[PDB]
RNA sequence: CCUG
RNA sequence: CAGGAUGGCCGAGUGGAAGGCAAUGGACGUCCGCGUGGGUUCGAACCCCACU
């Protein structure tokens, strides 16, 4: 049999002894030549259908030889092209001959999904009547045939007869619908058995036709087979069983069997019976009829296996991340930008951590990277875990090199030499390559070379020169496939990519939303939880500056909360102030005003709404911009806010698509908003909450949502410390974490008890929400964090004085977390 | 040389006497068999590349015969498939054998435009190196190869030597870069000439390589050619000339020749000169190299012609109605809807006119149409003129039948029998079929039969059954192709299709525009001329009814002009009134108000804007909708309108895309809008006209723009009556025509002056603008017609009493015409 | 297509 | 799974059109032709492939 050799970072099939050279292969018998050809073609088909690999065959001579014309032609028939170089490249060393196979189709969503077939095959086993001949459908023909089937006569005059005269001349030739057959007397019955499988499917697949057995092909005479040698009823049984044995597939209901008419008619000579003529009429079949199982091969687990008929049809007709697929080029430019003239190390934070922790690692890597002038080196604690494999103790780190004039190399750094190290690195490189093709959709020639290194002071297969990354185009295509693969697993780089995907989604929505600036002066923007409301507000202020040509200090932003204004003010895109500062101080020189989280405002201090109306109207270039962002789902008190009635808040723009939280958090927000819909506060006008998230919208970003009820305070706080330490080990920064509690009065207690457990985990700085620019964790209340967001958020013990306010708290909490959310409720 | 038979409504190629049957073609000499095959294949390739047709062969025998397996296989190679049935169908009667060919690729923009090649070929003459063999690229391979080219070693050790030894073994085998060839024993220079085109193109197309002439293919021994047999310098000259004779096509700058190094090296024998060896190193070539001109054929005029290298490459590497193609399904369902169970005559106005004019025409057509139980019969004065051909006097009408269970038939009706009648009908049917395929992009099997009929007292081919329209899908696909064909010619149905295209464009822009109904309550809609402002106003009231669930009478429409008020009222979508009626009567029962042409309102009667606000913002379901449609380019007077200041007119929508006038009219509108902007009216607020139309927006609808300056009143009126009579003869209704005058005081004068000429033309009814439903030519002033549209507009002597309005009046005139605009300015 |  | 198909007929020829019952396939010394169509070869009846 054929089995993949496991010691390699690639699929490598050993086919054994093969005779190579056309002169040598001409001296073989037909049987042995065909058997060696079949082994090699099974291997090449399997590697084409499974992401590529290497065929290894032992050659019986020492000197370089050519492949042989018959093997060449079989490879050409496999790829349906004379361009062998595109998929097959051969090397030979000593007594070893290697063929390097590229994948046929790469990824779940190739560009050519409707253009080229999913699989290569040795044969499709689909036959078509092609005028007077029967021909087998190549992969492209069969692809088109099934793609068509999936969508939602004088001969009959002869067939109607109940007897035939011996020597009768039929008045029609063989044609698209007619086929005449004659057989020798002794073998007639076995010849019929072998005939049915090749002509019945061809008629069924094409439009039907008549198969006349007992008619001379050339003269069209009726001859039949002698009575003594044929039993009509046994013949009928045999033919019918052969016909029903044919494998049929369906794309419809009802899935009825092949329909045909079988007639065994009498052949009369001089008025006496001589023999029997068999006539089959084959109606056109609704779907595809195979003569047998297709001859297509794939690698699964470790065995080269043959696809079944149904699996083959499924593949020939029909976590993957489409947001990654769509944004791959932008994401690659952001994270894995290829430097022009030096080797880049990423992530820089993880690299610095590793070099600080381990002595001599810097020198080791620098010495190992001398040959590679340009490219990128991507580090990790364990690429194995990054790919959902098992971790190996003793692995300092893994690094993936993607440099010019080199193949991809996966380095594994060990503290001390190990026997299992090379196996671990090989498994990791093999998985990485298979993902780069089968998930990342890479269509080039790719290999990952596994290389173990030891910090304490089988040969590698040589690939053709076409497997080396020759420059920017290849490196960028491979890094975009790497982006798409990383977005399918949980890891530091997959989390950075997910954050950038969220940013790109927000930018799309903002481009849709910013077209209203030229159309409005007064606007009430009703956002939903996690709709980017604040990001739109900032980008709108920038757009106002650019369009109206007014200086930044002429644009004003008003919010309820000090942390939020602090955050907005540090942008230097406008003047930012609070409701109280706004109501107190004078702003006559201000032309444009933006107001956010207005539903949290209060009427105690004064009529901020009227003040802003006046300030904006008295602007010189007509009335200025007065945009009031608000979200009633995130209300923070039962009092009135000073907003005009719901019927007065016009014109309106609604931000309904969730673009700021990953998929789990978004689903949680969607579910939880129904509680607020069920019981809203009385300060909320009734009809406002009848805004619903877009049903067709998803973020396509992975995240973590964990509910950890039934725990005590010290357990919560130790768990938080453990999780933060794990993230910091994986490479996250503290400035990606925030801890949110019910009220600002409990902030001091929870800070103390968090530092009590953090002093065991090597970070001793917790900051309030009023500072967000330093590299430290943020602890604060849910409410004081309104308008801010962090990648990882710890939600501790929701609590408020009034039931009428409690329902909001879960939404106002979960909406603060971009990717990872941990909830610790009371119980 | 082959020629098209001209007596047919199709492309028919008569290839002469052909031997058919496998048993008959097996008895031939190979030369005769191959010559017959070449003739048939040239015909088939030409018909594939030229829209399809028929090949006629004369078969030497009386009885039915299969085509022959070599002919079948050549057709399979031609279409690169075994599905011959899709393109080739064969019939035979007596001593005639027909092959009906379907077009390979049809239409200017096929669905498969970028995936399948435009041409079928007998040979591409493009060769690629495939390991150790040279292979010709089929059509699909050559298509992909040319796309790739269009988008923007141990052998060298031997090659470096300057002498070799007889019997030397070259230490490397043949490979993708190396070819071993022996010299011929007989004719050496001729052999080298023969072999250079076989190998130099393949190396040049596939990365270069080495060709060693004089090296045994099997033993790899150096043999060379005897010294006395060839002369090295003449051999070099012959090789270089053969190389430079190779056709090449470039897709790049510069267009450099083929690059190579040619070496003739002495072949010693025991240290003495015995012979010569030829070494060619062929460098990779930037573009395609042909061994000879491609073997592809096409029907040009009356000749079957071969395509040149450059014509073939252009065809392979790459009026028409884009909007027709985009909306063909909707346009077909509007105009050419095919009913279930009865034959439909269209256009019915033209049909009625024809039967009224001619005695017995109804009887003739109804008699002819008995056989057909379903379909559509499309009449015309002259389908030949519709298709840009020449008219034939004596032709009553042409009808195009498209009925179930029948092929298309073009009928020509003559008053009296004529010899040229059948020729005229055949030429028209040929043009129609070729257009349906090559221009309308029909991909099925199509033939248009040509029949002549008379009102007073070569046999057509019989097409396969697949050429008859089986049912709804075939009839609809064909009618959708006819839609695209018609939209490229100037005719009555083409003008109706253009009107419906403008309606589809308006509906799309309205789908964009109507999203503001949820988001605004007060809206100022600023439309440009021809931007469909009134259509939006009507359709948005239709939407207000559905979205506010109120009855129609709750909506109020207010405009300036009585004709427009009437046109709106007669639709029963709302209550419609005038500004003057509005400012007097009671309307507080109203919830919603839409104001149109508000720029033309006047202040002297009252505060209409104040009344509108007051009525709307006191409705029960909150403030009502108050949308105001205005167009500052279409200002009719220089006084005050009563609108709020431009700085106040928010929120604001803009309709900047012209969707109501054909392309010439729209361009003329833009050119006049430029004049307005250059010299704006003073009563308009300052920044209004800085609205600009969509730069790239086009309607793709053909129209008529004619300016007949320096005419007299008599000439103008006679020309108007003459053009009206021409249109009415062609089939346009009177109610497609409007005659517009500069001022209303001239209306009765010009009514008299018009009837004075029109009574010669057999129509007696004119109408004022206040009746747009009557089937009459509307004569009225530009001012009174503002807000109304008609297909044909006659603009007479436009002018203003106050100079500023001079270009505004021209714009308000032009914008009224949908398709045909005739202007008669001042002398 | 024929024969074992 | 093997073995076949040659000129008028019988039959010899597996890589440089016998013989037998003056010639006794053809197109224009080159080429095609040994069931048909292709391929390799400097060279094919001869080797390879498909088809009948
Ligand atoms: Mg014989
Ligand atoms: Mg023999
Ligand atoms: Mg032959
Ligand atoms: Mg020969
Ligand atoms: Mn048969
Ligand atoms: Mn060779
Ligand atoms: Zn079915
Ligand atoms: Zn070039």
């Amino acid at each position: 049999p054929l089995v993949v050799e496991p010691s390699y970072p690639d699929l490598v099939i050993n086919v054994g002894e093969v005779t190579l050279g056309e002169e040598n292969r001409k001296k073989l018998q037909k049987i042995q030549r065909d058997q060696e050809k079949e082994r090699v073609m099974r291997a090449a088909c399997a590697l084409l259908n499974s992401g590529g690999g290497v065929i290894r065959m032992a050659k019986k001579v020492e000197h370089p030889v050519e492949m042989g014309l018959d093997l060449e032609q079989s490879l050409r028939e496999l790829i349906q092209s004379s361009d062998l170089q595109a998929f097959f490249e051969t090397k030979q060393q000593g007594r070893c001959f290697y063929i390097f196979v590229k994948s046929w189709s790469s990824g779940p969503f190739p560009e050519d999904r409707s253009v080229k077939p999913r699989l290569c095959s040795l044969s499709s086993s689909l036959y078509r009547r092609s005028e007077t001949s029967v021909r087998s459908m190549d992969s492209r023909e069969a692809f088109c045939f099934l793609k068509t089937k999936r969508k939602p006569d004088p001969a009959d005059l002869i067939f109607q007869k109940d007897y035939l005269e011996y020597g009768e001349i039929l008045p029609f030739p063989e044609s698209q619908l007619v086929e005449f057959k004659q057989f020798s007397t002794k073998h007639f019955q076995e010849y019929v058995k072998r005939t049915i499988p090749e002509y019945v499917p061809a008629f069924a697949n094409t439009g039907g036709g008549y198969l006349f057995i007992g008619v001379d092909d050339k003269s069209r005479e009726v001859l039949g087979c002698a009575k003594e040698n044929v039993d009509p009823d046994s013949l009928r049984r045999k033919i019918e069983q052969a016909i029903y044995k044919l494998p049929c597939v369906h794309f419809c209901q009802p899935q009825r069997p092949i329909t045909f008419t079988l007639k065994i008619v009498n052949v009369l000579k001089r008025g006496e019976l001589y023999g029997y003529a068999c006539m089959i009429r084959v109606n056109p079949f609704c779907c595809a009829v195979f003569s047998e199982a297709p001859n297509s091969w794939i690698v699964e687990d470790k065995y080269v296996c043959s696809l079944t008929t149904e699996k083959w049809v499924g593949m020939m007709t029909d976590v993957y991340s489409k947001k990654g697929l769509e944004h791959k080029k932008e994401l690659q430019q952001l994270l894995f930008s290829v430097p022009p003239g030096y080797l880049r190390y990423t992530p820089e934070s993880l690299w610095r951590d590793l070099i600080s922790e381990h002595r001599g690692l810097e020198e080791l890597i620098n010495k190992q990277m001398q040959p590679f002038f340009r490219g990128i080196l991507i580090f990790s604690r364990s690429w194995a875990v990054d790919l959902n494999l098992q971790e190996k103790p003793g692995v300092i780190c893994d690094a993936l090199l993607i440099a010019q004039n080199s193949t991809p190399i996966l380095y594994t750094i060990l503290r001390e030499q190990d026997a299992e190290g090379q196996d671990y690195c090989t498994r990791t490189a093999f998985t990485l390559k298979q993902k780069l093709v089968n998930m990342g959709g890479y269509t080039g020639k790719v290999c990952v070379r596994a290389k173990v290194l030891c910090l304490s002071p089988v040969s590698p297969m040589d690939y053709p020169a076409s497997y080396s990354l020759a420059g920017t185009q290849h490196m960028e295509a491979l890094l975009q496939s790497l982006v798409i693969v990383l977005l399918g697993f949980r890891s530091l780089l997959s989390d950075q990519l997910g954050c950038e995907v969220l940013n790109l989604l927000t930018a799309q929505q903002y481009e849709i939303f910013s077209r209203s600036l030229r159309k409005n002066r007064e606007l009430f923007v009703h956002g939903l939880p996690g709709s980017g409301k604040t990001i739109m507000a900032m980008k709108i202020m920038e757009k106002i500056r650019n369009v109206f040509h007014c200086e930044a200090h002429r644009i004003l932003y008003v919010c309820e909360n000090q942390p939020l204004r602090n955050f907005i003010s540090d942008r230097n895109i406008c003047r930012a102030e609070t409701r109280k500062t706004f109501l107190r101080e004078n702003f006559e020189h201000i032309q444009h005003i933006v107001i956010d989280e207005a539903q949290n405002f209060r009427t105690e201090d004064g009529d901020w709404y009227g003040k802003a109306k006046s300030i904006t109207r008295r602007a010189k270039g007509g009335p200025g911009i007065l945009w009031i962002f608000l979200d009633y789902f995130q209300t923070s008190h039962l009092d009135c806010s000073g907003l005009p009635p719901l019927s007065d808040q016009y014109p309106r723009e609604e931000l309904t698509r969730i673009v700021r939280n990953a998929d789990p958090i978004a689903k949680y927000l969607q579910k939880e908003m129904q509680v607020i819909r069920s019981n809203p506060s009385f300060n909320i006008p009734t009809g406002c909450l009848e805004v619903f998230p877009e049903a067709e919208w998803s973020q396509g970003v992975q995240g973590t949502l964990r509910i950890k009820k039934y725990l005590t305070v010290e357990q919560i706080m130790t768990c938080v410390a453990d999780t933060c330490r794990r993230f910091f080990d994986r490479g996250y920064s503290p400035k990606d974490v925030a801890v949110l509690v019910s009220t600002a009065k409990e902030v001091e207690h929870y800070k103390y008890e968090l530092l009590k457990a953090m002093r065991k985990k090597r970070v001793v700085q917790l900051s309030d929400a009023c500072d967000m620019l330093g590299d430290h964790i943020v602890l604060d209340s849910v409410r004081r964090f309104s308008g801010l967001e962090r990648s990882i958020v710890f939600g501790i013990h929701p609590r408020t004085a009034d039931p009428a306010i409690l329902p909001n708290v879960l939404i106002c909490l979960a909406s603060r977390a971009k990717q990872h959310l941990y909830i610790f409720p009371w119980g």
